[PDB]
């Protein structure tokens, strides 16, 4: 499908429509505003901030994690399934973990309903692991080269879990790409896939890229990707759920929440 393919879906549980970035954003500043983290901007992308949001006073004794959403502007859900996660979150979260969030990696996308930025380029891709330092290559979008200026702040907030929120519009099954450091998938990889399978069927099998997908688990599948990055970068584990866009937008949005839940829980 192409990458400037508008998709949009009618939410009843924020009672708009998935491009509504208006609306994403005022419900975004409420709830980060309600819970005392702290914004860190990390630059601009035809006039929307991309910032990184982090839980304030961060305590070593507890673990950093890193939710990312909305590299991809079709995959809407990840972003809004972010806001139904925090809506029902308090300030105590913050005893539990050092959480930090990139809510909305793609916002000229996610407003026209697209999976590229409005410059054509992917800001999911470009993310090289060179001479032990993460760089960029002629892939890396704006948005890539502002999360790449901030490779340290990125790595420190994200040692002990990455998830990133994604959607498959081409699938109606989920699955998740995960990394640990082990020669077979943990419980980790295992809670993750069981949590969108109680939301949708799984990808039993296939192969997404050259990739093979065995009973909705894609395991240490290194690529340019922000994920396989910060991985190779300390990272100790990683996810990139994919919820299946082919199914119902609100379903989306909750199992989104599921596995951010999940998500925190495993690496807690
Ligand atoms: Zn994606």
């Amino acid at each position: 499908r192409s990458p400037f393919e508008s998709f949009q879906w009618k939410s009843d549980i924020f009672n708009c429509e998935s491009t509504d970035i208006d609306n994403f954003y005022l419900l975004l500043e409420q709830e980060m505003t309600r819970l005392g983290m702290v914004e860190k901007n990390l630059g601009e992308v035809g006039k929307y901030k991309v910032s990184l949001y982090q839980s304030p006073a961060a305590k070593s004794g507890l673990p950093s994690l890193l939710i990312s959403a909305g590299f991809h502007g079709e995959e809407s859900a990840g972003p809004w399934g972010l806001l139904h996660f925090l809506s029902e979150a308090s300030a105590d979260l913050f005893e539990r973990v050092n959480l930090s969030l990139l809510p909305l990696v793609n916002p000229t996308g996610f407003s026209r309903g697209h999976r590229f930025n409005k410059y054509g380029e992917n800001p999911n891709r470009g993310f090289v692991f060179e001479n032990g330092k993460p760089k960029a290559n002629e892939h890396t979008s704006v948005e890539g080269k502002l999360l790449l200026d901030h490779a340290q702040l990125l790595i420190a907030a994200c040692r002990d879990g990455i998830l990133t929120c994604h959607e498959d519009v081409l699938s109606r099954e989920a699955y998740v790409y995960s990394f640990e450091p082990s020669q077979v998938p943990g419980r980790f990889s295992l809670d993750l896939r069981d949590t969108l399978g109680g939301y949708f069927p799984i990808a039993v099998d296939g192969e997404i890229d050259a990739c093979p997908v065995k009973d909705g688990l894609i395991f240490n599948h290194f690529d340019t990707s922000f994920e396989a990055c910060l991985v190779r970068s300390g990272a100790r584990v990683g996810a990139c759920t994919e919820t299946p866009a082919l199914q119902n937008f609100d379903q989306r949005v909750l199992a989104n929440s599921a596995a951010m839940t999940h998500f925190l829980a495993l690496c807690a």
